RNA sequence: GCUCGCCGGAAGACCAAGGGUUCCUGUCCAACGUUAAUCGGGGCAGGGUGAGUCGACCCCUAAGGCGAGGCCGAAAGGCG
């Protein structure tokens, strides 16, 4: 899951979780096809 | 979906006339439907009509209308 820890200043602590494209490009492709089968653009049928 | 029953020179398919979105899809049931309606030709929102060769347009005229001038009529106008 690519866990990484660091320290910024004072008492804080940052983490920089840099996941790969397979959990990023799919994250775009999971959020596209759940819209077109549900939403109705004004020019078309409901779900085509 | 399965049996049942009727029309079958029509209660079947088409075109002109006429109407004017009534056709398709989603959604809604208050009103309209001679009853209840999830359904509709009802309410709302979105789509749908592609032509050198089919029709209109155009070329040509019939009945008949209009009629430059012209004839005739108090005026309007009547014929050609």
């Amino acid at each position: 899951m690519q866990v990484s820890v660091e320290t910024t200043q004072g008492l804080g602590r940052r983490v920089t979780i840099t996941i790969a494209a397979d959990s990023i490009e799919t994250a775009v492709k999971s959020e596209l096809v759940n819209v077109a089968k549900k939403v109705r653009i004004d020019g078309f049928r409901k779900g085509k």
